[PDB]
Parts: structure tokens; C-alpha cells; sequence
């Protein structure tokens, strides 16, 4: 019923570093997604309580949200960009398993999706 605490975004025991790609995935890739039409239900972690979701902690065990992306690339949270793509990836994927194929949320996370791989696809060498 009650929402967890959110995904960590500062960690002083966690290893992190600044690199070309991190910067790409902050500068490019977020940029471009935060201000996608279809962003807003993904700028935050999902709020259960306020949903109406009493299950959604239940089926997701790894929320994601680019909320908490965003926190962990300007707060330097990441150690390489395959944890940060691993987080959008999360992300996509929760919303995939908890709706059903052609919900409106659905389709506004595959929106979001293709632009991503269009990005990552140009992901710069290290």
C-alpha cells in the first residue's frame, strides 16, 4: 500500500567517475527524453498511494524512473554509462511488465524508448 523510500542517488561507498559517455547520457540522451510530451509519468518514481496501484511494489522489485536518472548522472552517482542505460532499460521495462500492450502509458514509454535507442545508438567511443 505505502510507496518505498525512492532509488538511491547518493551513495559515499559507491565507486563513480566523470566520463565522455555519462556526459552524453546526461546532455543528449535525458535532455532529449525530459522534455518529450510523454515525459511527465516518468520524471518521478511512481506513486502507488496516490495511483491507486496497491500491487505496483509487488510485480516491480527495481523501480526506475528518469527522476531518479537524472539525480544520478548530475550527482555523479555512476560508475559507466552501462548502469545508467541499465537504469533507463529498468525503467522501460517496469512499465512493460505492470501495464498491458497498447495502454496509453505503454505506448508513451515506447515513444520514449525509440528516441532513446536513437540516441544510444551514437553513444560516443570512451
Amino acid at each position: 500500500s505505502m510507496n518505498p523510500p525512492p532509488p538511491e542517488t547518493s551513495n559515499p561507498n559507491k565507486p563513480k567517475r566523470q566520463t565522455n559517455q555519462l556526459q552524453y547520457l546526461l546532455r543528449v540522451v535525458l535532455k532529449t527524453l525530459w522534455k518529450h510530451q510523454f515525459a511527465w509519468p516518468f520524471q518521478q518514481p511512481v506513486d502507488a498511494v496516490k495511483l491507486n496501484l496497491p500491487d505496483y511494489y509487488k510485480i516491480i522489485k527495481t523501480p526506475m524512473d528518469m527522476g531518479t536518472i537524472k539525480k544520478r548522472l548530475e550527482n555523479n552517482y555512476y560508475w559507466n554509462a552501462q548502469e545508467c542505460i541499465q537504469d533507463f532499460n529498468t525503467m522501460f521495462t517496469n512499465c512493460y511488465i505492470y501495464n498491458k500492450p497498447g495502454d496509453d502509458i505503454v505506448l508513451m514509454a515506447e515513444a520514449l524508448e525509440k528516441l532513446f535507442l536513437q540516441k544510444i545508438n551514437e553513444l560516443p567511443t570512451e
